[PDB]
């Protein structure tokens, strides 16, 4: 590519352990799954929406966030892969797909966070402007 623009991100989840297993639904944790820029920037300048695909056991498993912060807070008992799909304002830009294993146990606070880079190769002039 003649122009390469790299936007570093971090993604993953935090989990907060209840005293013990909740009687009503057996949930043990509140958790937040998220994507955020690696350093201070407003991704919403160039991100259209971020989808979070949860386990089939959630009644509403496809969650969508269009305004920062790009995060979903839920309760649960299970650890499973969440698919994070980042769509851009430029329809010419392929979405970014991330995969994250939700982590609840290592203990009152658990953080599972990873680094990645969204790489834009020869974007349109309009997307290059939004990115820079």
């Amino acid at each position: 590519a003649s122009v390469t623009i790299v936007k570093p991100i971090v993604y993953g989840n935090v989990a907060r352990y209840f005293g013990k297993k909740r009687e009503e639904d057996g949930h043990t944790h509140q958790w937040t799954v998220y994507v955020k820029p690696y350093r201070n920037e407003d991704m919403s300048a160039y991100v259209k929406k971020i989808q979070f695909k949860l386990h089939e056991s959630y009644g509403n498993p496809l969650r969508v966030v269009t305004k920062p912060p790009y995060e979903i807070t839920e309760t649960g008992w299970g650890e499973f892969e969440i698919i994070i799909k980042i769509f851009f304002i430029d329809p010419n830009e392929r979405p970014v797909t991330l995969y994250h294993l939700l982590k609840l146990f290592q203990k009152k606070t658990v953080v599972s966070e990873f680094y990645d880079e969204m790489i834009f190769q020869d974007p349109t002039a309009m997307m290059q402007q939004l990115l820079t």
